[PDB]
């Protein structure tokens, strides 16, 4: 049976993609093994998982290029013993010494980066990856990088369902200022606006000074997101790497409100995929005013407009990414 | 009859769009003055500018043992009123900042007096200080169409070099590609860009400039095999103006005002943007002339021998180029540092 | 028919002032708001309160590797329009800070409105942030009489302890001294303090209070000689107001408040006060006592058992203590939460 | 009735022989005070030890809004008067420091005051604090023989069966016992499993993983392990029983533990930690002794095979262990106690 | 021949009484060494003195409570070659080592303290003090302590002779607000302001505009500062340790504008001294504007108020303490 | 023309046996490049040494407005294949790498290419960027033997009168050279004139004192120096020379100095720096020759005497010094130079 061992961080959300395609893996009959770092947020995602998880190097500090030399030949100790066949690293730092460790093995590398500009690690990972998987498409150029995606309206004259998701986050910005330039909107609304825990009570203050027409309903979880994004005629949310994704897999016509400060400013990068070929709009947090709002909003309120929107978006998605990326493991 | 306060940091390139608005303000009649930070470059870089430069203090202070540390939070405020003390001593008409933190307290600081603000972003993604301090200017210029969302003028920062076709237009000469690295020379162009140049069956006249004390290393580079391509090695560049016009590919980091120029002159780019830029920035300058198509961009990080000859192969058409440097050229806006210094003065 | 915001910092004892002062205007017809930052203890004081609590963010961001440091510069002006949005939001109609740093952009924000300003500064040293703000604000309130110069009101923050003379006038009373730690319990105090009172030859009645947990290590100092001396140990008071008039002398740390509790009820006192206070400032608090003649003031930096004792030699006499206590009482200022809420509600 | 105060720092290594030295003392009719930091682990430990324990602040204050910022240095000034009137306000009359940050000001303040110092340290390289401090120390304790030169300093370090009677083992397999560190032991987990399931040997493996390892290691160990009998655990309940049981142990070179492998007596291969030091503490029995040290640097499978294959009889072993008992330090504790009472 | 070592910091100008007290020792039949820290100031103001300086312990970085240790073992190496028969510390850290290895070695101590706040390590080394010079008087309680300071106008119609001092230093703050509400004064004025070297250009320009009825001279520095200071009929300037102590042996009326965020605000105590007593006013820096500045000076523009203030502050002065300390030391 | 690639850190240690085997290898006909980092001390020590130099960059940015801030392990990254694409571009042939931070990047860069690897290591204790690498490396020099255990290692580190011969002095006073190192020798400064000036022999002291340290020292000889000759100098223009007439050494025990004095074989009393690995330097010497080793933290002043008191026989000191010289690894530059060649 052939033996991959996986890569991801759990900061930035690396191992809930890599946490598909390994799962798919085990049901095709492969092994699976996964490289981490202790105090890394990877293992508590990866608990209850039943994939064994491998940690390297660890109040201590030792000097930045031993640390490298410690971890490589630490994860080459652990893909030697495990007699590891292929490995498959989805970005962040333990794909580093990994994946180094893996090539001076021999074992060929597969790296996936699933944001639309590359991370530090896979930029300087893809020149030893055997293959390099682009989410969105212009992140890689060449031969090597083979794109995909990683994670799976009619009128009866239904009010505009209008859906606004915080995240696990609190995603204060949207729960403060979508309110006040929503609940002065001439067109009959449906708002269902994910708050997080504890704004629940401070925004729905916000909402219930001037509902008029429109209907309001705050929720701090949404226990089933699928039924949520059908029904929903406009989506405004963080342009994560996910959510983007999501909104594209499933048609969704969306408002982006990119996170601030990300780091290559990524998630408005995300969000520029769908923005520009005109399947969103994206509205910046820093500028956002009133003003800016309304207007957005006032010319955004035509069903038919979300509908071309929302179709151009499922168009330009790619739909069995987690099980495209497997076969790329194994004919390697 | 007015009196206008330039905010601009030395250490991003504001100063230098600052200053060219600066230059003809003085000359319409005005007064200027700078509001700059004690620690900054923009010192220098105005020394013998002939404007006083009025300073304010950013950085927190630390442990003299006569004197407490400062946390840097408390030194902000502290440069507010230091700055809005300047404002109201020398009577500031106006204020104009081109980026970078001083514009932040010294903006705040003319708000509090009264003083109309504008601001003017070089770059296609909005640096932080000129996100927030565009809700309370008066006039927001904006470098890229693109880069704020309404109510401001989109206007950008020797632009003498003639139309793309003219200059582009020419009977068998060799193809003179440039390489421009910067004042201190880009030691990713210097360096494995030679050899993929190198390897170019067809003839080619390459002017490439590494910078200071790195001349031997990379003219080292190139001696293996010259045997259709004429090249030259330099430091830096006399006349910046004709090695634009005479270039029918630049290859250069993205920069701010580098894309104005080689969009103002019409030249083919491949922009080889600055890794680790604080927003990509340097990427969304160069994705503009990009994504209309009349540039390339080609990142170091994914950089290999094989990308390399892969874009050059198709790039080294001449019919492409001059293309490419007919679409740069449209979405040029040249005359718009008298765009914004009339901006400024209607406030 | 009134809105005014507070702005008071949980970490040092703003909140409780400026929370007597907003209890106040809620019950005379207004509606109060709390700007506060997310990470104060501002928080957890207010739990319960009845007072909307609204956050701004003042530390620097860092180190996510999915988000990019943010330098706390940035952050404060970040803070400043974060906070000018809420008021904006809110249509608050005044602003009333007590110090701390987040006193400091929304103060900012508010003078960008227009909003007026009422600052009030609860030392006799003016805090960083209040000094400032004071030249941009409507009304100063000022605790102690100069800590700023001029057009400012003086006023600081269960006053019900009667005058001094009566409730000294003892026949033959013991004399009943208070010491006060805090709600931590002040080590310093604890140790080396019934030593050199258990080395006094009249008789006394202590009454002293050591903080949590650390009650069996004071009451151990206690036992060894107490001839003259009925001593009791306490981890804290429970009614401070009766524990001020039976209190003949009291040794406590300077604070704020304690100096206006101290004044305000006419209690002798020792003020011991706080080591490496920030701008000495406990040590002013208390010198506007001692300078008076009503407190004097025992560093614990060059206190020793022999410094101690010829301390309380001269003031364990009960005449002493009262012609103390009287001074004390007459610089008081009581009836001063209700002379804040005055002020801000005419601006 | 003398009084003795005790100093010891947070780690847990400092506290525990001053701790015995110190329930000693008090059973001996002396009365014992604690020297220790706020907020060091020192409370912890001697919490319900029934010692009076005095606090004294040596680390530096982060600036606050309400406090000024002070350095370090400034408050190790503080500390050692802070700490020199502890002693004349208690009375004491002598002191006993065992090493650490707290004994430096401490000891200062017993000099300051005219106290006699008794200082003892337990690692076989002197530590800092003990090095500057065996100057004005009235008398040394020294672990190990070669830690200081001096004209007063003494030998010693704070009942199971002797060694050549626990391995007379008419036919039984070789008892490997590990015990990975609750500290830093991950690189024992990860190197071990190799080279011990290559051994054509008879072994019954014992292995300490420690805590959330369990898993991991027991991978290691099920690829081939043909006649090895191997048990992992995270941490060992009854620690003494897993020594007379070993015949051969694989552990770190702390410095607790060397004194009990060498009271013991039992056959190690000490692989020291390698940031402290450490490897000073296992050289002691490698070089007059036969207990074996493996560097954890250059430490490869390959390598440990080539020890392994050197140390799997049973001969060997014994030869070692009982090298290793005749070298310990016993009754110290009570040696120690000693040395404080004639001062 | 009694033989005395030095201890003072460069930064906090410790060196400059010491300095005094040491070389009038070794006029007096006394052996004076300094003991100091390398890569300290003290170093640099102690060229060409003439008395030999002794350093003790330094890219490396060695633990805080180590580090004293050190420290003090090589003090008290020093101290024991050289047969060191007293030591006299002037504040700063390396009084603190030295003097706990002075007590160790049984040499006796005397610290002089120059502010009115007393310093952090003066204050903890005041117990094992044989002898605790104070500059200002509540600065030390009880019987050790003994006061003493550290270092040594006729109407003929004259004009107000202003002066203006910033140090060394640029003291940005007085060259910049107080030529604008000073040369909008009514009465007749004589400004000798000195501005700190690169400022001079600056600052001309602001008195310029306005010169009016008074005269004005702006200089880098002052050669001969007793003679600035006779003439002077109002001092402005920053409440240091000597300067407060110069302004008070010279009876000149003076506007102390004390050193922001100084570390116990010292620069405050030290000018309260003289303020509270109704020999100097305090304008703090932090809370001037031109209406305070103006009514100050529009109140200080009577040449018999200075006169009362001057002589005022000139009584309250200890004139002899460079002499007064040096035989505190002898008789120890 | 068979091309090499050095690696040496900015620390002079590393580089300067790196450019002797370098400029060896140059005169052999081969073709030599340096792997060293940017703003690093090496490219002051090889300018105008007609190496080309390569620089790769292992250091954290800090955080700029115009540029992000980049953890250190990051760029650490960037380095390993920022220096793999330098051997792929120049042809290099084979690696040699002598230690320190930059060797880490480079050794596997080569490694990833396939390009063999020889590192050296010049101390005595194995450095944790040769500890990792030698598992790595094809061959493996060590300084002194009892560095690593494998299979293949070699022993070696990077013209005066026999020791014998040039201590037959007839009659003259013991010559006593005392070389305080350019860094942290003030230590040697303090406690050296207090114990020699106490000798009854007649000494020639020759005090090596450090720049703007002279004056401080000569205060603490010239207190009752009977009969020592003692003079003072802040640095030594010739350095061989000292050797030769020095009949006693006291001296920081460094890498390269160890291996001097060894060379020259002159008796030495090794104070060894405390803080670096530099005291397991002296203890080869120490131990199995005759040199004598002090340590700094527990030296006193009344140690040294009795140090010195049986140190100041020039016998003993012939005795030590001939049995150092036969230690001393000779022709080693030239020994590492061919192992790089069979590659």
């Amino acid at each position: 049976p052939k033996h991959v061992m996986m890569m991801a961080a759990g900061t930035g959300g690396h191992v809930f993609p890599a946490l598909a395609v390994a799962k798919q893996l085990q049901q095709q009959g492969c092994q699976v093994s996964w490289l981490a770092t202790p105090t890394g947020m990877e293992n508590r995602l990866l608990k209850d998982q039943n994939i064994p998880i491998y940690q390297i190097d660890i109040i201590r500090k030792l000097a930045a290029p031993f640390k490298i030399l410690k971890a490589t030949f630490s994860a080459m100790r652990y893909m030697k013993q495990l007699k590891v066949d292929a490995v498959a690293g989805f970005g962040g730092y333990v794909a580093g010494p990994g994946g180094l460790a893996a090539r001076l093995l021999g074992i060929p590398v597969l790296i996936h980066e699933q944001n639309a500009v590359a991370g530090f690690t896979n930029a300087q990972l893809s020149r030893v990856a055997k293959v390099v998987c682009e989410a969105f498409p212009n992140t890689f150029p060449a031969s090597e990088k083979v794109v995909t995606t990683g994670n799976p309206r009619e009128q009866a004259d239904k009010p505009l369902n209008i859906l606004i998701v915080g995240g696990s986050l609190g995603a204060k910005a949207l729960n403060e200022r979508l309110p006040p330039a929503l609940k002065q909107l001439e067109v009959p609304l449906n708002i269902f606006h994910q708050c997080g825990q504890q704004q629940v009570e401070a925004t729905q203050a916000l909402y219930a000074d001037a509902p008029a027409n429109l209907t309001i309903q705050v929720l701090p979880f949404i226990e089933d997101m699928a039924k949520a994004y059908s029904e929903a005629d406009l989506i405004i949310c963080r342009a994560g790497a996910l959510t983007v994704t999501e909104v594209a897999t499933a048609g969704v016509a969306a408002v982006f409100v990119p996170l601030p400060i990300a780091v290559d400013d990524h998630q408005t990068a995300n969000a520029k995929f769908l923005a520009d070929i005109g399947a969103a709009k994206i509205c910046q947090q820093s500028t956002m005013t009133p003003e800016v709002l309304n207007q957005l909003f006032t010319t955004l309120m035509n069903r038919q407009l979300l509908t071309e929107m929302a179709v151009k978006a499922r168009q330009h998605a790619q739909p069995n990414a987690t099980q495209h990326v497997v076969d790329l493991i194994q004919k390697m």
